[PDB]
C-alpha cells in the first residue's frame, strides 16, 4: 500500500526567510504546488543515481545528500518521512540562508551553495578515509604480519568504494555540462521577464560548473593513486613470504642431514658397545682410535650430505 | 505431435462468480473466444520470463506463478494440462473473488490483486531464504570448521538465485513502468465507452505500479547485502586457516629441533658407553662430569638451533 | 582447383516414387535445374551453422545431417562427393516416401518429416550422452577417486558440447519463426495458382514450427540441469579431497611427537648405561626406580608435545 | 623525415616481359603513373593486416607476402627500399610470367596466381608448423616429465599464431566474396570497351574466390583440432602429476611409522641394557624372553600405526 | 572557487621575434583575444588524452607536454600558473624561433617543429625505459632468484605503460589522419586570402603527419615485442623454480629411507648389547658374525626402499 508517502518538507521564500519549517507534505500536494511531474520525482527518489534536471520552471537536484527543488522564488530541501536533519543539511540550509540574504540571480546562488557543500562534503568523507590507511602502510614499514595485510586490504576495498561514489559524481557534473541546450534553459529569472538567451550565450553557467569539476577530477586522480599503492604493497608482502617459506624449508632439510650425520657415529659406537669379544681390550689406543673413527664418519657423512644438498638446488 | 494441448483453465465473469471452474480448454478455442495470437501466448508460455504485455482488448500477465487473461469483463487463469492447483494460486483466486465481489474499475482491481500476491510470495521466499544463512553465520562464530564453509557457499548459491529472481520480476514492472502508451492502453472500460485517455492522462496506474516497484527494490537491495556479508565472512575464514597452517610449520620445526637436541647427547652417551678403557673408571666425579659435559651439550644445540629458527624468518 | 565438386544426389518427384537414386550432379547443373543462387548454395554448404531458408520457388534446409531442397513438386537430398549413405540418412527417405506416397500440401508434409528426423536424433544422441555420466555418478557413491574425478570432467565436456549443439539448433528454428513474411512466403503450391496469402494469413506454419521448438527447448534445458549437476559434484570431491590432505598432515605431526617422546626415554636409559660408578648398584630397588622414572619423563613429555599441538590449531 | 621512401618495384607488361627489373620508384612517381590515392597506399603499406581492395582502374593486393598492383595491361609487385627478393617472390614472378605468356582475362589469371602462391604458402607453414608437435607427441608417450610439457605449450603458442594468421587470410577473403559491387567492378577489359556487367552478373569471380576460400577453410579447421588435442594432453599430464606427490606424501608417512616402530624397541633394549641388577641374570629363558617381548611390541606398534593410517584417509 | 586561474603564456609573433616573455594571462583575455570557445579549451586542459583540434582560424594541439595555439600570424604555448619551463620546452622554443625565423607556410612549420619535439622525446623516453631491462635481463642469464623476478616484474609494468602512452599518441594522429576535411580546413594562408583549397585537394598535410605516424608505429611494435619476451622469461624462471622444489622433497626422501637403515641395525646391536645370557661369548667368531648380519639387513632394508622409492614415482 501506502500510495502517498507523506514526504518531509523545508521551504525558503525569495527573502530568504524561513516561510516554513519541517513538515509533511503529501507527494500529490507538492506535484500540484511546484507543477512536477511523476517521472521525475520517481527519478529522483532513487538513492543511487545522483541527477541534475532541469525543466522549463524548476531545476531538480538529487546529489548525495541532497534532494533539492529550486525554482525563480523558492527553493524546497525534502526527504523521507521519518527522517532527522542531519549536521550537513542544517550546515547547508544556515549557508544557503547567508549567502541569499546578502551580481548573480537567485537559481546561480543556490546552485552555488549546493556545489559548496557537496564538494566539502567529498573533501572530509576522502581525509576520514584515507588516514587510517596511511597510519596502516607506516606502520608495516618495522614488520609484516598476515592481520596488517587483511586489514590493508579491508580498507583497499573501502577506498575503491569511495573511489566509485567520486567517480559517479563527477561524471553527472560532465554529462549536464556536455549539454548545450540544458545551460540555456538555466536562465529562469529572464525566462519570466520573457528574455531567451538562446544556445549561443551561456557564460556564467560553465564557468561555475568547470570550477567545480575540476575539484572532483583532483579526488578521483588522488584516490585512484592510492589505489594502486596499496596493490604494490601487498605484492611486495606477498613476494617476502614466499622466501620466507622456502628458506624455511631449506632450514628442515639441514637439519635432517644433521640427524643422519649423528645417527651414523651411534650406531658405530653401539657396535662396539657389545657384549662379545672386541680383541682389542686393555689396549691404550682403542679408545681413541674407535672415537676418532666415528667422529671421522660422522663429519664425512656431514659433508657429503651437504655437498650433495649444495648440487640439488643449483638449478 | 501434440499440436494442441488442451490448457487447464478457471474462469471468473463481471459479478465475481466462478462462472466455470477447473476445466480443460483447447488453444484454438481460447484464442477465437478472447481474440488473442499466437505470438502472445508463446511468449506466455515461456516459463523463464516474466511478462505483462497489453493489447487493445487485453492484460497479459505472466509472473512467477500466474499466468492471467484480465478483460474488461471476465478473468482467466490458465496452467498447463495435468497440473494441480496450489495453495498460492487457491488464495490468489479466493482474494480475487473478495475484491471482485466489493473507486477503482475492473481491471486495476485485478491487477492490485496480481501484485498484491507476487509481492507476498517474494517477501515469504526472501524469508525462508534468509533464516538458515543467519543461523549457520550464527553457529560458525564459535569455532571454524570446512564443512560449514562449504555449508555457507550452498547456501550463497541459493540466496544468489533467489536475488536474481526477484531482479527480473523488478526489471518487468520498471519496463512496464517506462512506457507511456501502454498506460494509455490500460484503460479498457473508458475504451469501451469510446473515451480515449490520451498520451498524457495517466495518474492512477503510475502510481499503482511505484507502490510495488519499491517493495520489489528493497527486497533485491538487501537480498544483495547479505550475498556481500557472506563473501566476506568467507574471505576470513580462508585467512584464518593460513595461519593456522603456517603455525602447524613451526610447531613441526621446533620438534625436528628437539630430536636432534637430544641425538647429540644420546651420541655422547653412547661413546661413553662402549667396553674399553675410559681411564677414569672407580673415580667419583666421573659419572658426574658426564653427564653434566652431555647435559650441557644437548642445551647448547637446542639453543643455536632456536637462535637459528628466530633468525631465519625475521623476514 | 575442383571448381566443379560433383556433388552426390537424390531425388524424388511428385508422386513419392524415386525418379533418381543415388548420383552425380554438377553444381553448374544443379544451378540451372532448381534456378538457386551461388550465395545460398554457400550458405548451405557451411557443416557448422544449420539454416532454414526460403525462395519465391524453392525451401533449403540445411539441419544436423540434411542438405535437402523442397520444391512444389520435387525433393531433393544432397551430399559431397564420395559419401556413403548412412543409417539416419535412408530412414528419412524411406519415412519421406511414406508420408508423400499416402490435408496438408507436399512441402509442409516434407517439412513434417525432416523436423520428426531431427527431432529423434537429437533425442537419441542426448540418451547416449546422458547413460555414461549416470553409470560414472552412480559408481562414485562409495568411494572417491582423481581418476573418476577425469573421467567426470571428460564426460561433462561432451555433455557440453551437445547442449550447444541443441541450443543452435533451437536458435534457428526460432529465428525462423519469428520472421512473418518468410511464413507468408512459405506457400508454394498457392504460389502456383496466383494466391497469395498475405501478410496476416499464416496458421499451419507456426503450430507446426511451435510443435518442434517446444521438443529441442526441453533437451535443452535438460543437459542444463545435467551440467549443474557434474559442476556441484565436482566442487563436493575437492572438498573432501583438501580436507583428507590436512587429517594426514595432523598424523604426522602426532607421529613426530611420540618419536621424541621415545627418544627422550632413550637418552635416560642411554645416561644409565655407561660403564662408570652409578653408587647404586646392588641394590634392589635402583632398577625399579630408573624404569619408573625413564617412563614417567617419557609419558610427561609426551603429555607436553599432545596439550601444546591442542593448543596451536585451536584457532 | 624521409617524406619519398622510394620504394623497390618490378613490372610485368601485357604480353607479359619483363618490361622492368628490380628498381628503385619513388611514391609520388608511382602515384602519378598508376593514379592512386594516398589512403589505398597508406592501407596497403600497413604489414598485420591483408587488404583486398577494388578501384575503377586498379586491384589493390596486400596478402602474406605480396604487394601486388594489377591494371588492364600491366602487373607491378613493389616492397620497401633495401629488401631482398627472396624464394616464393621469384617462384611467384616465374609462374605469372608463365601463365600470362600462355578463355580467362589478364587480371582474373594473375589473382588466379596470387592466390594459388598464397595458399600454397599457407599449406607449407603450416606442414612445417604441425610436424614437431606430432614428434614431441609421440615422444610423450612413454614416460612423462616437465620438460617435455613445456616443450609443448611453446609450440602451441606457435600453433596458435599460425591458426590467427590463416583465420585473418580466411575472413579477408570472405569479407572480399561477400560484396556484390566490387564482383561487378572487378571486370576491367569489359570496363576499357565500355561495357558494364552490372550488379546481377558475376560468375566467374565468384566461384574462383570460393575455390580457395574452401582450401583456407580447411587449413583452420585442422589447426583448431590441433590445439584442442594439445590442451587436452596437458591437462592429463598435470593430472598424473598431481597424483604421483600424492603418493609420494603417502610412502614418506609410512616411512616415519616404521621408524616409530622400530624406536620403540630400541628404547625396550637400551631399558635392559642397564648396568644394574636384573634379577634374572644367567638364565637361559631371559635372553630370548625379551628378544620376543621387544619384537612383539615392535610388531603391534607398527600395526597400529598402520591401521590408524588406513583408517585416517577412509573418506 | 577560483574562476580565472591565470595561465602561464609565451607568444611568438610573425617574424619569429619573441613579442612577449613568460607571463601571466587571464582565462577570459587569453578568449577575447583568440576567438576560441570555452569547450575547446576545457578540452585542452585535460592531462590526460591527446588532442590536435582544427577552428576556422586556429589549430589546437594538446600533446605529451605541449599546449600549443598554433595562428596564422601568431603562435602560443602555453601551461598552468606557478609552472616552470623545462628543458624540453625551451628547446621546442629554441628549434621552433629557428625554423621560423628562416616553401612551406607559417604553420605547416610551426606543425612540423612540434611534431619533431613530440618523436624525438619519445625516443628518448622509450631509450631510457629500455636499458635497464636489458641489463636485468642479461643479469639474469647467470642464476636465478626471486628478487630479480620481482624486479623484471616492476620494470616490465614501466614498459606497459610506456607502450600504452605510444598507442594513445598515435591513435590521435592516425584520427586526425583519417578525417578528409580536416586536412582541408588545415590551410589558414589561403583563407585569409579567401581561396579554399576543397575535399579533393590535400597532398602536403598528409605526407607530413605520415612520416611520423610510421615513427610513432615502430615504437609501439618494439615496445609489445620487449613485452612479450619479457612474459616468457618469467614462465621459464617459474617452471625452474617448480622443477627445483620437486627435487628437495626428492631428496629429503632419500634421506628419510637412509634414517631407518641405520635405525635398523642400531636396533640390532642394541638387542646384542643387552646384559644377559648371550650363549656365544668367549668365541673368535661372534663379532664378525653378528656385525656382518647387521650391517647386511642395513643395506637390504636401504635396498628395499631405495627400490620402492623407484618404483613409486615410474608414474
Ligand atoms: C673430516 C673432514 C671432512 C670434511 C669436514 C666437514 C665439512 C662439513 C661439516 C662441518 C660439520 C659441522 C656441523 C655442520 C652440519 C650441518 C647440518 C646441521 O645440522 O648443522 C646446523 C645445525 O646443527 C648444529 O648446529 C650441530 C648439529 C650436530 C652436528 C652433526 C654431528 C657433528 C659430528 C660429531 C661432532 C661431535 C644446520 O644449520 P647450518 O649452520 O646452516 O649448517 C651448515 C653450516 N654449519
Ligand atoms: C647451557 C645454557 C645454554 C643456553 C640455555 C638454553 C636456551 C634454549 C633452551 C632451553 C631448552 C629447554 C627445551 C626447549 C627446546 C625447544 C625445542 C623443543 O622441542 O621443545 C618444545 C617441546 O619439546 C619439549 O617440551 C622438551 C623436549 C626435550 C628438550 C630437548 C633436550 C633437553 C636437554 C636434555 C634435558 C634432560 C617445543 O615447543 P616450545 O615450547 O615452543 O620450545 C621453545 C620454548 N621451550
Ligand atoms: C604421568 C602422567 C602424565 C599425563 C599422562 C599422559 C597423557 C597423554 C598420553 C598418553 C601416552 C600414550 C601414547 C600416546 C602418544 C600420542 C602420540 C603417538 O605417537 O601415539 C599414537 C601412535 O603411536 C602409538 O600408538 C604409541 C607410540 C609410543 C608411545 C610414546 C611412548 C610411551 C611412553 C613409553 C611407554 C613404554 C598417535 O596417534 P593417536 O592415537 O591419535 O595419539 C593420541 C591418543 N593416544
Ligand atoms: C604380533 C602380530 C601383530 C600384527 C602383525 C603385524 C601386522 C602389520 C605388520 C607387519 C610388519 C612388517 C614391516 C611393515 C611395516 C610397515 C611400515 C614400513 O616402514 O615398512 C615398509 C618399508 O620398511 C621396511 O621395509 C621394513 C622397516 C622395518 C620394519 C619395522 C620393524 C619390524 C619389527 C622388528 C623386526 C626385526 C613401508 O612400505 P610398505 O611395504 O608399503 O609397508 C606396508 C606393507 N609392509
Ligand atoms: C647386501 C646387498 C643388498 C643390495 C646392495 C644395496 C643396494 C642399495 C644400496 C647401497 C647402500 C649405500 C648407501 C645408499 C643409501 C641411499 C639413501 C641415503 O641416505 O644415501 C644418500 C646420502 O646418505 C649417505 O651418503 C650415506 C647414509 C648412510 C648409508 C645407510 C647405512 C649403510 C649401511 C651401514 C654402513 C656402515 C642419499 O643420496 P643418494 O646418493 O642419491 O643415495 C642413492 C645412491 N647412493
Ligand atoms: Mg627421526
Ligand atoms: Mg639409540
Ligand atoms: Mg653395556
Amino acid at each position: 500500500a501506502a500510495l502517498d508517502p507523506r514526504l518531509r518538507c523545508t521551504e525558503v521564500d525569495g527573502n530568504g526567510n524561513v516561510i516554513m519549517v519541517d513538515g509533511e507534505l503529501k507527494k500529490s500536494e507538492l506535484i500540484a504546488k511546484y507543477g512536477l511531474l511523476p517521472r521525475d520525482l520517481r527519478k529522483i527518489d532513487s538513492s543511487n543515481l545522483p541527477h541534475i534536471l532541469v525543466r522549463p520552471s524548476a531545476i531538480l537536484i538529487n546529489l548525495l545528500h541532497l534532494k533539492v527543488l529550486i525554482k525563480h522564488d523558492r527553493v524546497l530541501l525534502f526527504d523521507v518521512y521519518g527522517s532527522t536533519s542531519s549536521y550537513p543539511q542544517s550546515a547547508f540550509m544556515y549557508d544557503l540562508q547567508g549567502k541569499l540574504q546578502q551580481s548573480l540571480p537567485y537559481e546561480f546562488r543556490a546552485l552555488e551553495a549546493v556545489l559548496m557543500s557537496v564538494t566539502a562534503e567529498l573533501e572530509a568523507d576522502f581525509e576520514a578515509v584515507r588516514d587510517p590507511v596511511i597510519r596502516i602502510l607506516s606502520e608495516l614499514e618495522d614488520d609484516i604480519d598476515r592481520e596488517k595485510l587483511r586489514i590493508l586490504l579491508v580498507l583497499s576495498k573501502r577506498v575503491s568504494t569511495f573511489e566509485q561514489k567520486a567517480k559517479l559524481v563527477r561524471d553527472a557534473i560532465e554529462e549536464l555540462l556536455e549539454a548545450d541546450d540544458d545551460l540555456a534553459a538555466m536562465y529562469l529569472t529572464e525566462k519570466t521577464h520573457d528574455l531567451y538567451r538562446g544556445e549561443d550565450d551561456h557564460t556564467e553557467v560553465e564557468l561555475l560548473l568547470e570550477s567545480y569539476h575540476k575539484l572532483c577530477d583532483e579526488v578521483v586522480q588522488e584516490a585512484s593513486n592510492l589505489v594502486s599503492s596499496i596493490r604494490n604493497t601487498e605484492e611486495i608482502i606477498r613476494a617476502i613470504l614466499d622466501a620466507n617459506r622456502n628458506s624455511l624449508m631449506l632450514l628442515d632439510l639441514k637439519f635432517s642431514i644433521g640427524t643422519l650425520g649423528l645417527a651414523m657415529g651411534t650406531f658405530l659406537a653401539g657396535l662396539y658397545g657389545m657384549n662379545l669379544e672386541n680383541f682389542i681390550e686393555e689396549t691404550n689406543w682403542g679408545f681413541g682410535a674407535i672415537t676418532g673413527l666415528s667422529t671421522l664418519l660422522s663429519l664425512v657423512v656431514c659433508w657429503y650430505g651437504l655437498a650433495k644438498l649444495r648440487k640439488v638446488q643449483r638449478v
